């Protein structure tokens, strides 16, 4: 909507305050002028059409229980923004500036989130799974990523294409609560995920067996479910790139860590130079062998570990 930048402030789903960019005429509404063509925030009020109503307040104030969804997606899309613009020079997902669109409240007791082709769109959650899923940056940064790998990599989601789709969403959304620098961890959702249970997470990246999922390709699942287990076997590749960062010995075999900033670089460089929407692992592991070799040289140690970090989860 046409009218002038205003500040708001609120408190997200965790009870924390924080000020929001809105837009006011007559109402204050979640938009966000300042980065591209804005970051826009919707009340799906429940239901299951979208977008919904773009989200109007009439004090710029948003300490209400029902405001704290969107106060997250909305604070947390931008922080996403500033990470691929800062550190990757990419504006948006589209990279030309593409308007950001988000709608909470989605339907009634909705475990999930997701990337519709077009915007991004947070449940609630039951409040024994989750509770509103917004309040995660990493699953915010993983739901936006989506976006970036539809308009670059374009990987189909299902099989081992779809599992690198999933673990370039867990990476980059990582990365993002990492930029943030708040209670960072190389653990997936943790900060939404089963209230009742503290020191869990939907998935760690670090050791993705401990939450089910493999760390090695021999374990890698090939049934139909989650069509064909994109959820499950991205665990493969977090674990490469947990490696390739922090380094460790897994099942034997030793990596070099070479740290978070490189390690986004190389897979920034890779999904959006060298992945298509048919590679599988092994093409995944000579795009990030390339992405390394452009960025630091064929004889340096950032490529000696990529292939490590490869060789440990058994990708050839
Ligand atoms: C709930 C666990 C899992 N979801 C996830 O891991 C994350 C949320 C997480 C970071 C909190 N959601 P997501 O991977 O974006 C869900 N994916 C999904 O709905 O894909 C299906 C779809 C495809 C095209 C258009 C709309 C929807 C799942 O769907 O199995
Ligand atoms: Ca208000
Ligand atoms: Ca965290
Ligand atoms: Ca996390
Ligand atoms: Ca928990
Ligand atoms: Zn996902």
């Amino acid at each position: 909507i046409t009218g002038t930048s205003t500040v708001g402030v609120g408190r997200g789903v965790l009870g924390d305050q924080k000020n929001i960019n809105t837009t006011y005429s007559t109402y204050y509404y979640l938009q966000d002028n300042t980065r591209g063509n804005g970051i826009f925030t919707y009340d799906a009020k429940y239901r299951t059409t979208l977008p919904g109503s773009l989200w109007a307040d009439a004090d710029n104030q948003f300490f209400a229980s029902y405001d704290a969804p969107a106060v997250d997606a909305h604070y947390y899309a931008g922080v996403t923004y500033d990470y691929y613009k800062n550190v990757h020079n990419r504006l948006s997902y589209d990279g030309n500036n593409a308007a950001i669109r988000s709608s909470v409240h989605y339907s009634q007791g909705y475990n999930n989130a997701f990337w519709n082709g077009s915007q991004m769109v947070y449940g609630d959650g039951d409040g024994q799974t989750f509770i509103p899923l917004s309040g995660g940056i990493d699953v915010v940064a993983h739901e936006l990523t989506h976006a970036v790998t539809d308009y670059t990599a374009g990987l189909i989601y299902q099989n081992e294409s779809g599992a690198i789709n999933e673990a370039i969403s867990d990476i980059f959304g990582t990365l993002v609560e990492f930029y943030a620098n708040k209670n960072p961890d190389w653990e997936i959702g943790e900060d939404v995920y089963t209230p009742g249970i503290s020191g869990d997470s939907l998935r760690s990246m670090s050791d993705p067996a401990k939450y089910g999922d493999p760390d090695h390709y021999s374990k890698r699942y090939t049934g139909t479910q989650d069509n064909g287990g994109v959820h499950i076997n991205s665990g493969i590749i977090n674990k490469a790139a947990y490696l390739i960062s922090q380094g460790g010995t897994h099942y034997g075999v030793s990596v070099v860590g070479i740290g978070r900033d490189k390690l986004g670089k190389i897979f920034y460089r890779a999904l959006t130079q060298y992945l298509t929407p048919t590679s599988n692992f092994s093409q995944l592991r000579a795009a990030a062998v390339q992405s390394a070799t452009d960025l630091y040289g064929s004889t340096s140690q950032e490529v000696a570990s990529v292939k490590q970090a490869f060789d440990a989860v058994g990708v050839k």
